[PDB]
Formats: structure tokens, sequence, C-alpha cells
């Protein structure tokens, strides 16, 4: 599928909106949204969002001089192989607030300063309708 | 029927107020409210005023009993008979309102955030939904 990457040139601060519609795929494995500190692919993120359909968990990490931090999971998994989905990812001054079909889903609290997101990433196995930065 | 909640601890950069509905084929006006309280006349943060009869949306605030001077957003993003979806998005600098997941109109604030201790919405609209992430 058609993977989505934009630049986030002066950062993102408390009150910026991800929004994300679209499918996972009824084979889908595993899709990401990640939040990167740079134009490389193993740049730092500052969210790395993964929904895992084949070990049914949502993962959320942060990764900084190219090692993970210490793994989040959220409580079940809010997707399902071939339904859409509607995601907000919403960043708070204290945090990321991960909202999934209309219902909050989980709070990752940050680690990298939200001033040093450079890029949104969304990628895997997943169909995208609309990626958008309120 | 109108939604009126409470927001006990306030709301702060990062509160997104989600409303889903319809407005009804005969609609003139609906309005979304921020207030600073439960009571009548209360200020208001931030009034979101559709006008379907005058083809706007008004956004203003209201201190001391008295509306503020009002901005108006581009356009109408609404039509009588029509499903919608609104997000009122809270930043460090204001109100952003998104209609149809797309960028609308953004409201700077006036009044401190921690003031707001309530949402209203009412008028000529019937509601889905009504969420506060
Ligand atoms: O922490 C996010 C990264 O996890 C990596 O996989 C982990 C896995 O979650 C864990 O349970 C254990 O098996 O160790 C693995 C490697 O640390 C993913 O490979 C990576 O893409 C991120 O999702
Ligand atoms: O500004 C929000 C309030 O406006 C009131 O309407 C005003 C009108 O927009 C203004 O031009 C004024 O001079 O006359 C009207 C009041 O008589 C609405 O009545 C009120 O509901 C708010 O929307």
């Amino acid at each position: 599928n058609v993977p989505h990457k934009s630049s986030l040139p002066e950062g993102i601060r408390p009150g910026t909106v991800l929004a994300i519609r679209g499918l996972v795929p009824p084979n889908a494995s595993r899709f990401h949204v990640n939040l990167l500190c740079g134009e490389e692919q193993g740049s730092d993120a500052a969210l790395h969002f993964n929904p895992r359909l084949d070990t049914s968990e949502v993962v959320f990490n942060s990764k900084e001089q190219g090692s993970w931090g210490r793994e989040e999971r959220g409580p079940g998994v809010p997707f399902q192989r071939g339904q859409p989905f509607e995601v907000l990812i919403i960043a708070s001054d204290d945090g990321f607030k991960a909202v999934v079909g209309d219902a909050q889903y989980h709070h990752f609290r940050h680690r990298l300063p939200l001033a040093r997101v450079r890029l949104v990433e969304v990628g895997g196995d997943v169909q995208l309708d609309s990626v958008r930065i309120f």
C-alpha cells in the first residue's frame, strides 16, 4: 500500500492533532504511525505507534540514538482486519493521546520534546484514505 | 436535545471536542459554547455559531455579560439536512475549528483557558455524539 511521509519542519505543539482514516487490510500483519525527529528512517522517534494484528497488541515506543525505549501497550486491539478505522493522535504538553473509534485508547507520556519532531510517517499493512495535521 | 457537560478539571492545550450530528432541514442556527460556568450568562471563552439563516459562522467571546468583537469563518461548511463532524481543538494559542476533516478557522484565546469548565451544544442541531478527548 502507499505510505504517507510528510514534513513538520518546525516541530509540533500542544494542540497538534494527527488525524488518520483508513482500512486495515483483511490479511494485515502490522502497520505503524511514526513521529520522527529527522528525514532518515533510523532517526529518533518521538512516537512509534504500532498496531500488530498478528500478535494482537498495539505497541507504543520511542527511539533515541538507535535504541528503543520502554514499550507501552494499549488495552486490547481496537483495530480489525478488513475494517475501516479513524485514529487521532493528539499532542498535549504531557504526552500523546491516542484516540481510536472516537474513544480514548491510550496516553503515552512524552520522552522526546515536541519541538524536535520533523516528520510523520504512516506505513506498513494499511490502506490510507486521509492523513491530516491540524 | 442539547448537550451540556461539565469539565471538572478544565481543559488544556491538547483538548479536543469532537461533535458529530446532523443539521435539520429547517435549521436556522446552532452553537457550541465553551463556558466558564453552569449558570445563565456565564463568560464564554468560545462561542461557535454556525448560522444557516445568514450563511455565516460567527466566532466570539463573552465577558461580563457583553459579547466581544465577532470573527467570521470563511464560508459556511454546513448544509441543511446534511450530517457534519466538527473538531474544536484547544492549543496554547487558541481554538482551531475543523469541519469535515478540513481546517476551517482559528480563534485566538481571549479568556484564560483555565476558566473553561463547561461545554454546551444547542440550537437547531441533532447530535449523534459529543466527545471530549
Ligand atoms: O518497541 C518497538 C519496536 O519493537 C520491536 O519488536 C520487539 C518486540 O515488541 C518485543 O516484544 C520483543 O520481541 O523484542 C522486539 C525487538 O526489541 C519491533 O521490531 C520494532 O519494529 C518496534 O515495533
Ligand atoms: O456574537 C455572538 C452573538 O451575536 C448575537 O447576534 C447579534 C449580531 O451578530 C450582532 O450584529 C448584534 O449587533 O445584534 C445581534 C444581537 O441582537 C446573537 O443573538 C447571539 O446568539 C450570539 O450569537
